[PDB]
């Protein structure tokens, strides 16, 4: 599923996202666009053999499991196809644990170089919320 951005915003304010450690619901939104265009469907591999999956492109190395990564740790204990969902809820949860690890929203590379130190409030502006 590709989600519009005002849908998304709704669908992550549900789940619990909005000022979740500290981050408000435009860093989400921000973070989600420049990972994965919103395309719940999204795969990308990296050098390293791993694979990042889904609306936030959680990586195979650390956080899920794809059978083809090995020494993945499964830290989120999930298959990484459940991240394709067209339900986010096993993405937020996930990221969840990703944003309390220690170094904040920093863990997404597109987030740390697009969206960090921007006016991210943009990216739910007009939306009804
Ligand atoms: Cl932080
Ligand atoms: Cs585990």
């Amino acid at each position: 599923k590709v989600f519009g951005r005002c849908e998304l915003a709704a669908a992550m304010k549900r789940h619990g996202l909005d000022n979740y450690r500290g981050y408000s619901l435009g860093n989400w939104v921000c973070a989600a666009k420049f990972e994965s265009n919103f395309n719940t469907q999204a795969t990308n591999r990296n050098t390293d053999g791993s694979t990042d999956y889904g609306i936030l492109q959680i990586n195979s190395r650390w956080w899920c499991n794809d059978g083809r990564t090995p020494g993945s740790r499964n830290l989120c204990n999930i298959p990484c196809s459940a991240l394709l969902s067209s339900d986010i809820t096993a993405s937020v949860n996930c990221a969840k644990k990703i944003v309390s690890d220690g170094n904040g929203m920093n863990a997404w590379v597109a987030w740390r170089n697009r969206c960090k130190g921007t006016d991210v409030q943009a990216w739910i502006r007009g939306c009804r919320l």
